[PDB]
């Protein structure tokens, strides 16, 4: 019935396409389970046991990471006034009852998952790799740390279960390679970025000894250079220069001048060269995916020939299109995509390809002809029952009007529900979830499991969706209505005048899962050096707290006394929005300004990241949308 | 001995090199003035009487265009407590007497440039060119308004006064064809931008009216459209929603993932768009550069040929190089040159030359050999005097060591300064004046006065250079000596780790006049509506003023209450640098939510040409000096 548990047959014919087909998708096979005489030994079976069962690592990766909010803070233990909550967290810390009882579920699934591939590689291999040369070490790390907080220094295990978590996932590791090959080029950028505010601190600092301003503020040199920093940020621009604004007017002629060549040049040339350098980052990532299908598609060639001269049959290749389990036609579809397919020289009547020759009809069946469909019928012994009776279902599903009246029902669905809100005031709040778990638990069996995975964003729904029935088992409901009509507007990207713009923003949902999540991962680093740098400060009792700004404006709870809360106040840092009260708080609170390169270590980092894997990468992949919007309109007028 | 001067003899082979000339630098001729039979009339003597005269004009629309800030307010008269300086400005007020002085000087030579090219147009092409109507339009609004002040309404002059001066000037005008190009997409998706906050100030207005923040900011929707709005810029980040942050912490997961959405994709997305339309507006223009191009050459190709056959010959191509007086030796380099350019008729062998085939001629010599210098000799008195002893000066000049020895003593200019500082401690100060004028007067007679205005940036100090030596005469002096070294960091830019970055960003210094001084219009526009719209409510003895945000964060000195104060007041506006202590202060000054709508109309405005015309100009032109760096050496090495 089905096409996925077959690498034990895997015959001339049976299992060469599905090389053929991991091209398509480009899922990984490692180069030595390519290497292989037979490359389908038995330990290919285990291979393919990994990624059948992936999703269970991400109930531990995620898992993982996730447990670092979950913790203690680091000095409860020195401290008076435990438990007053003097602005801390809301979430639980897990005692060590708690504690360690997490941990186990987690180093078990870390050894199963990195003790994993000496399944299918050799010990001089695995232990050679210097990516897992990496992951083996981190895991030891954690692998004592348990240990040791059982029987019961700084505790550095929770640096480590970010870089486990970053290597884990091929998104966020392909995406830090990017910062090997971008960061030679933005630190060589970053040292004329820096003499920008050196030149500058000096003149402003030279330029205002005599004035009012040298009495009030600038009265260190570095205290120049500290406050001209946070101008080329502005988000301190009039109240740096109000002394100098206050007593002559033409000092703000000055200061106009350097916020300007400061934010819309600079920083629009610190992002010319960071949007430059991942141009070419990207396609030598991407360019180093293809050789990965060359080094895929030379194994689906090597695969056929037995004399290996050089060269397969029209025949020879129509029986792979016989074995390709084919659309509906194989007439002339070869014959047809002869000159179609860019170059034949057609020296040989029809037997004429060569090992480049093929690499184009793989892509060309998965970019124009869209072939293959993997149906997945059941586990053997409910099949019959079901196969027979799902073709009274699946008649009715994948018709397309009821596809469509998939989309037009679901229009219904959230109405009932702002009239309910209501009338239920004038459980009964779970009754509401029967309706909502009902329409998806449908074309899960017209898709198949991994087909619905295929899919956009409903792949994110189903996310969304079993939690919801999970957290109902231990009114949010009204605001989880909102995620329906937030499909709705995948119905305004149809329209011409605002195609390209949600053509990319509904692309974009997917594209930054990992360059947005690397952004997470430094939060999770730089929180956790908060929490053990910048802990206990901020406390009810300290006097020295109540006189700066984060008691005058109330930042009282966008605090690092923990770990969550650290991490929103990292978040802050990362929009620039008053980002300066906790900079000219901390070099209060810890008392000397060593705390101050904290803060610009956050800025120089983050201003890569930002500039980098966001912002750039938009700019990028808008114009994939733009051209493929053009080019469908011109190849669909020119041939 | 010169080439200035020559339109009136022009004869088959003078002035037709300089038809092929007004291709190298693209100068304008108007079409009418290449329509003409002989295109050499007694119209066209006048024609180059313009730009001879040009640079009078900028003591004309510079002189207009500043004289705004000299201006009274609008409403001294009503007032009680007039001459009180209350946080006013610091330039006095031109009064009745010197208000029309300046005036008559203003269109006088407004008149004279208006209605110039009546001297070399038809009354009904001068008076049918609707870019002459509007500029005639604008100045009798002035020409009234002057006679109007003087027989003694809000006083409808200054708003004209920038729409003359964006008019005049070439670079303003050519920029803002693209605003009415850009103007039809940048609005298309302005309504899905402003249907992004709509749609999520909706949510949060809905969800949160049960808790404490509808008890506190979120009472009204339309308070929730004016919050979420500054969200959207996050010059307000967490003051926002302290209150649903304090009571439940889950519902920063809310604002830290619209704002999330906000500023990272959308304001990327709108920046995407802004700076994809500006690339086809951008060539869409250059192309209109180019007809410029060829209906010029179309002159310089039928100026050749008197049987207008549709060829020229070799020698009669040669005999324009000899008439080029731009090269050294010439026997063969069209011969050289045949092939060279990219194709070649040579049907009937040297003499076939289509109307196509003499426009790469032309810029090939401009691009590839450049020989052309224009030397400018004397008037006609003191001419040989001097051009025979200027051959024992300009042996020096023309010597290139010589020429780094202009680079290499002006390393020594500076150093004195320092220690010269303390010590005139221990007038003298106009003495040091002599020294500047004296290094930049050599090199004039060396290169000529446009040939000092056709280098880069050493225009531009000339322009400073002379207002020294008039503000001499009218401590300073000590800021001034930066500029010196401000020319050593040109000497940065051959570092070749350091290159394509400052490749951009002194060649970004003549790039964004135009796309700078549109936005420096901009907000003479918008200060003279804050003049009469908001002038005079921020008193000294206000009492709403004084529990407002202008007075806490003590911004007073902010207002617009004149002009200059309120064209400062734009610059942080401009910045996103705390712009809503403004926007919440005039909402409490006027006392009505109009107010309101000034601020987002800087912001809509202003965040196109912000992220047009500054931001996404400098990606582009960071490519041209980044693949003309590659491609130098490239074809350093290729061909
Ligand atoms: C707080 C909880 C966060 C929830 C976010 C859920 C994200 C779902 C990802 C689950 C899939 C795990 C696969 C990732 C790497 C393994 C292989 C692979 O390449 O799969 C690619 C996967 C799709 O490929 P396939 O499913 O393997 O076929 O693409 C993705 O969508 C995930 C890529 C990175 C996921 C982790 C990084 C982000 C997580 C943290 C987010 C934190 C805040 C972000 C805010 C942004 C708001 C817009
Ligand atoms: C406050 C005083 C501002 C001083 C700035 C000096 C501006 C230089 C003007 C040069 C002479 C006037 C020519 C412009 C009219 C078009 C004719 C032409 O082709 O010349 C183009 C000229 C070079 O071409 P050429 O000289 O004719 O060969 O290019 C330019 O450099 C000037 C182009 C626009 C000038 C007016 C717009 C800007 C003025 C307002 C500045 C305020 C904001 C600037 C802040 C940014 C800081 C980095
Ligand atoms: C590079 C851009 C990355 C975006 C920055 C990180 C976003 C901040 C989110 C974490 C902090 C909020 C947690 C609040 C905990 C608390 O104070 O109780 C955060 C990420 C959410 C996932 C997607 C957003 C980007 C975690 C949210 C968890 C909320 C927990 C609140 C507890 C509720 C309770 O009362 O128990
Ligand atoms: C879109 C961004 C445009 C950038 C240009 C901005 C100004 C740069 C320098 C121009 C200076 C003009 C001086 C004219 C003299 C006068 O009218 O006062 C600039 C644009 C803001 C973005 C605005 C800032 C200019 C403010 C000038 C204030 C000087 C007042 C001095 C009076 C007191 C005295 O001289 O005694
Ligand atoms: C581009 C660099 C040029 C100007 C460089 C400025 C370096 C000055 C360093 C001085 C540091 C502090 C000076 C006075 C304060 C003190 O005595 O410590
Ligand atoms: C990247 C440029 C600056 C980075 C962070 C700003 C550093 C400025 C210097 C800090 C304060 C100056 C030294 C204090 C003087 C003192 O001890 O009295
Ligand atoms: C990689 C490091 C980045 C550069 C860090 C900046 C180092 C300069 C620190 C400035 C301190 C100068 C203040 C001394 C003057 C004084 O205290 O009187
Ligand atoms: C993933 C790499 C980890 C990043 C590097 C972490 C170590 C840098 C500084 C750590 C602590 C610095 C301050 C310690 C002072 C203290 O504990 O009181
Ligand atoms: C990685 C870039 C970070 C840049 C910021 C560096 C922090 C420098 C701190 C400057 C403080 C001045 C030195 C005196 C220290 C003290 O007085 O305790
Ligand atoms: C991607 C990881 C980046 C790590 C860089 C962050 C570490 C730099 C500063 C950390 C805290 C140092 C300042 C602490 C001052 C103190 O000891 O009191
Ligand atoms: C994408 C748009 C969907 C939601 C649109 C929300 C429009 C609601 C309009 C209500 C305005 C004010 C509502 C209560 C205050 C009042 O009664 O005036
Ligand atoms: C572009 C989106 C918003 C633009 C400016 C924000 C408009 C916010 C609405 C004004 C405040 C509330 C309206 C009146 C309420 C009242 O009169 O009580
Ligand atoms: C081109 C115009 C842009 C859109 C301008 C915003 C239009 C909506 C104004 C919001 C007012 C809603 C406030 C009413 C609710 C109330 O006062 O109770
Ligand atoms: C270059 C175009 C000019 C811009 C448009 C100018 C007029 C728009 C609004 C002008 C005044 C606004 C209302 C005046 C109220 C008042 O005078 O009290
Ligand atoms: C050009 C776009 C500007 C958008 C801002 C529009 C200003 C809208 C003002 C909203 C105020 C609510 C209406 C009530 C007026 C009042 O009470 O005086
Ligand atoms: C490029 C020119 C843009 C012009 C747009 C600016 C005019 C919009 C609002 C001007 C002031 C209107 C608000 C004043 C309300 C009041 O009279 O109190
Ligand atoms: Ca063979
Ligand atoms: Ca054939
Ligand atoms: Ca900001
Ligand atoms: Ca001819
Ligand atoms: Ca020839
Ligand atoms: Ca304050």
């Amino acid at each position: 019935s089905e096409a996925i548990t077959h690498g034990t047959p895997f015959q001339k014919a049976a299992a060469l396409v599905d090389l053929a087909e991991d091209g398509i998708g480009l899922p990984v096979e490692i180069l030595d389970q390519s290497s292989f005489g037979e490359s389908a030994r038995y330990y290919f079976i285990f291979t393919r046991l990994d990624l059948i069962w992936s999703l269970n690592y991400f109930a531990l990766l995620f898992l993982n990471f996730f447990e670092q909010p979950l913790w203690c803070e680091k000095n409860p233990k020195p401290s008076c006034k435990d438990r007053d909550y003097y602005y801390l967290g809301e979430l639980p810390y897990l005692t060590n009852a708690e504690s360690i009882i997490y941990e186990v579920i987690t180093l078990a699934i870390l050894l199963v998952h990195t003790f994993f591939p000496i399944s299918y590689e050799g010990s001089r291999i695995f232990w050679t790799s210097r990516l897992n040369l990496v992951k083996v070490a981190c895991v030891v790390i954690l692998f004592v740390d348990v240990l040791v907080d059982f029987l019961y220094p700084f505790r550095i295990a929770p640096y480590v279960r970010v870089i486990i978590f970053i290597l884990s996932i091929r998104e966020l590791r392909d995406t830090l390679v990017l910062l090997s090959g971008m960061l030679g080029t933005y630190l060589n950028i970053l040292a004329l970025w820096m003499l920008f505010l050196l030149f500058a601190s000096w003149i402003a600092f030279v330029m205002f000894e005599n004035t009012q301003q040298g009495l009030t503020v600038f009265t260190s040199y570095g205290a120049t250079l500290y406050q001209m920093f946070i101008l080329f940020t502005t988000s301190n621009n009039p109240d740096v220069w109000i002394p100098a604004y206050k007593s002559s007017r033409w000092s703000s002629v000055f200061f106009v001048l350097y916020v300007l060549i400061g934010v819309y040049f600079v920083t629009n040339l610190i992002l010319a060269v960071v949007y430059d350098s991942f141009k070419e980052q990207l396609a030598k990532q991407v360019s180093g995916m293809d050789q990965m299908k060359r080094r895929m598609l030379e194994k689906a060639f090597g695969l056929i020939d037995s004399d290996k001269n050089g060269e397969i049959d029209k025949n020879q290749c129509i029986k792979l299109f016989e074995q390709l389990t084919n659309y509906r036609t194989l007439p002339k579809i070869s014959k047809e995509e002869f000159g179609l397919i860019f170059d034949e020289l057609d020296d040989t009547r029809d037997f004429k390809i060569n090992k480049d020759e093929f690499a184009d009809l793989c892509q060309a069946i998965a970019l124009r002809f869209q072939k293959e469909e993997v149906p997945s019928l059941f586990e053997h012994f409910p099949q019959i029952y079901h196969s027979a009776l799902s073709q009274q279902l699946r008649a009715f599903v994948r018709s397309p009007n009821f596809g469509y009246a998939i989309s037009f029902i679901l229009i219904i669905n959230f109405i009932a529900v702002v009239v309910e809100t209501t009338l239920n005031i004038e459980v009964a709040e779970f009754v509401f979830g029967w309706i909502y778990v009902l329409e998806m638990a449908l074309k899960i069996y017209t898709y198949g499991f991994e087909n619905y995975w295929r899919e956009g964003a409903n792949r994110f729904d189903f996310l969304v969706t079993w939690v919801i029935v999970i957290g109902e088992t231990a009114q949010w409901i009204r605001y989880l209505l909102l995620a329906r009509m937030l499909r709705l507007i995948r119905l305004l990207m149809n329209v011409q005048r605002y195609r390209a713009f949600i053509a990319t923003f509904i692309t974009l949902i997917p594209s930054l899962m990992p360059y947005l999540g690397t952004i997470f991962c430094v939060l999770c680093i730089y929180c956790s050096i908060g929490v053990q740098v910048f802990g206990g400060l901020v406390n009810a009792g300290n006097k020295k707290l109540f006189e700066t700004e984060l008691a005058e404006d109330d930042y009282l709870l966008f605090n690092f006394n923990d770990y969550p809360n650290g991490m929103v106040t990292l978040f802050n840092l990362l929009v620039m929005g008053n980002w300066q009260v906790w900079m000219e708080s901390y070099k209060d609170l810890t008392g000397t300004w060593w705390s101050i390169t904290y803060f610009v270590s956050f800025y120089v980092i983050t201003i890569l990241l930002l500039l980098n894997l966001v912002v750039a990468f938009v700019l990028e992949a808008f114009f994939t949308e733009l051209d493929l919007e053009e080019e469908e309109k011109c190849q669909g007028q020119d041939s």
